[PDB]
């Protein structure tokens, strides 16, 4: 268990994954 760091990159070709604890992922993890 870990996050992705706000900013650093999600764009991970795993199904349900991309998964930023600032919540949103623009390939970058994004917030909203």
């Amino acid at each position: 268990d870990d996050c992705i760091k706000p900013y650093g990159f999600c764009s991970l070709p795993i199904l349900k994954n991309g998964l930023c604890c600032s919540g949103a992922c623009v390939g970058v993890c994004a917030d909203l």
